């Protein structure tokens, strides 16, 4: 069959474009499978499979679409007529590229693979699980199955996962510059500091945990950007100064923010580097900044949210269950509702986590545990099966 | 003394000028109170208290200062000359009046009245606690001085709640127009639609609620303003399909949102017509948007966060403890960290008070409890106490 994949172009450092990378060749060789790559930051990865940049595209007919090239898609869909469309990214953008070709000549199946990050979105974003031409829809992990059957959807949905590997570095925290704290246990949380994240409950928990221990040889590392809207070491240093603590300033100082640009292998450095993996976030889809250090048998906590909660465990994994839940509409165009953990969940995590006989023990769970997972060949494998039955 | 007061013009209806317009009178009997009326929306309301517009003072300057006249307010003191100087609101709005008034010429001593709603504000704004000029400060309940404490005060510090009056007003469900809902029992929260007010709980909670009791003759009423950022239909909407529950228009129609505005003798008329009183806040400085209620002796259900558990006993009322924290310094220039309850310890909340017998015995605990709640008389008494302690 023919394919036509719409989503991130090979070039593209993301999540998407990591997806993009593992299952375009894959699927390959069993279809012809022709790529509307979108966004893309430079030169296409592969040599033998038709990758179209629809960014470039856009510049020369002197469009501004940020890179989506909704006004390219219908022409290279009428020209191309594949037997299958998968339109790969969030409700929004998919409901572009649905009204986009709605003036299209050829007839053709749609397959949606949404990322789907919070319950509830916005009821005016539903209909794309029950357009006509949408014939399957594919979601990242169990969890959202039940939601996409509430949003209405009545075509099979399939559940596509992702697989995750990290290069394994020997010597690492000398690599990345961190040998002062070669004594110190490092808990790592690897995600952007936005608000689904919630950076500010990560550092709450720090600082709470270190008034608690003051003598404990942690460190707490974290990112951050110019002008977040947490600054969070204003965050930390006011939750140091309520809880009593003497010499503030040392303690704040062991919460170390990295405010550089990532490298991909300075990424995998750090999950090497590390003693502890954590995410406290609000959302996840597939639950991908994480998973990412159980390959290398480092010990997890994570909030036991969306699709995070369904890929781990037989208690191989620390999980912290949200202990409230609020609305997410104000973040986004797409919104929800999430949920949020208890600071003091985090903090009797990390101490947990501060005895070494358990960091050893979960780190070899979540390394067996992960070893069963399936593969890109075993999924992309999944994908191209899931579309035979929708032909005949 | 001559005192001079920064704070609300006594046409301002809002909280500040509520407590202004009962203060002010009660103080100009012990001594000369000349008030710095700051925000007028129209005329004076004292016939012989020395009350200067400070807004239409700004714009017969061709200034805009939003009607603080921060610019009028060294040169007012310079020429006055007063004994004390009361600056009644906000930290960032008390720092840009000491920063406004470090030219003055008059030596005067500065006492605080500062409206603090979360623990933990910005510590770029506590130099305001210890600033040369302050010589004591106060704060609206208990809670806030261990706060105020930790930003590093060290001049006396006075707490000074606020006394609440409704009317009692009989048929009041017939008068405000719900007489539609005689068989009903009205669940209401009088709070505006805010970040910290949490309305996207009350309706998660109200839509939760419905789903399991599907046939309770139950209403939640509540109220929202142009464009706020919880659309309250539409998050309500979306957690009643996810329930399950079938006929979900009906439903969504016992969520009544009010978007009229408020006459003074309507607000307290919503007060005398409901069942239960509801806020669900993730801060509250005194306690005001229940309080209302107590006097009535309507039950109540209210987060116990800030003044608000201060104020209410756990036997008098229904206090639902915050059960996860965030950083609020996304919302504001003030910011700190508020307390979230669980939705799901509201919907019990709400179950609780179904049963007739429970709101009367509530009803009549708080309306007994509150009996002996200090007076406007009480409270103003007290100020000018402080104030000839401070001064000798």
């Amino acid at each position: 069959m023919k394919l036509i994949i719409v989503g991130a172009h090979s070039s593209v450092p993301s999540g998407y474009g990591r997806v993009m990378r593992a299952i375009v060749p894959r699927i390959s060789k069993a279809h012809e499978v022709i790529v509307f790559g979108i966004h893309a930051f430079g030169r296409s990865v592969h040599a033998n499979i038709e990758e179209f940049d629809a960014q470039t595209a856009e510049h020369v007919r002197g469009l501004n679409e940020q890179g989506f090239y909704y006004s390219g898609l219908s022409e290279f869909i009428d020209v191309h007529k594949p037997d299958i469309v998968m339109i790969y990214n969030d409700p929004i953008v998919i409901g572009n590229y649905l009204l986009a070709m709605g003036k299209c000549s050829h007839r053709t199946k749609i397959v949606l693979y949404v990322d789907l990050v919070s319950k509830n979105i916005r009821e005016n974003l539903w209909w794309i699980f029950s357009h006509p031409k949408v014939v399957g829809v594919m979601a990242m992990s169990k969890c959202w199955i039940s939601d996409i059957c509430n949003y209405g959807c009545k075509v099979p949905i399939n559940i596509v996962s992702h697989f995750v590997d990290t290069k394994t570095i020997y010597d690492a925290r000398k690599l990345v510059g961190l040998s002062e704290y070669n004594d110190d246990v490092l808990f790592l949380n690897m995600n952007r500091n936005t608000a689904r994240k919630r950076l500010d409950i990560y550092v709450l928990a720090a600082a709470r945990f270190i008034s608690k221990y003051p003598d404990a040889k942690v460190r707490f590392l974290c990112n951050s950007h110019h002008e977040s809207k947490f600054d969070l070491h204003s965050i930390a240093l006011r939750e140091l100064v309520a809880s009593g603590v003497d010499n503030v300033f040392t303690h704040l100082n062991k919460i170390m923010i990295n405010r550089t640009v990532l490298t991909d292998e300075r990424v995998d450095m750090m999950y090497n580097a590390c003693d502890v993996i954590v995410n406290c976030s609000s959302g996840e889809g597939f639950g991908l900044c994480s998973a990412e250090g159980a390959v290398l048998g480092k010990p997890l906590i994570i909030s036991a949210v969306g699709g995070a909660d369904d890929y781990f465990s037989g208690d191989c994994v620390y999980k912290i269950k949200p202990s409230a839940w609020i609305s997410v509409d104000d973040r986004d165009g797409i919104g929800g509702i999430e949920g949020i953990i208890d600071v003091d969940d985090l903090v009797e995590a990390f101490t947990f986590f501060k005895d070494e006989k358990n960091r050893k023990e979960y780190g070899k769970r979540v390394q067996d545990f992960v070893k069963t997972k399936p593969t890109w060949d075993d999924i992309s494998s999944d994908i191209i099966d899931f579309f035979n039955s929708l032909l005949r």
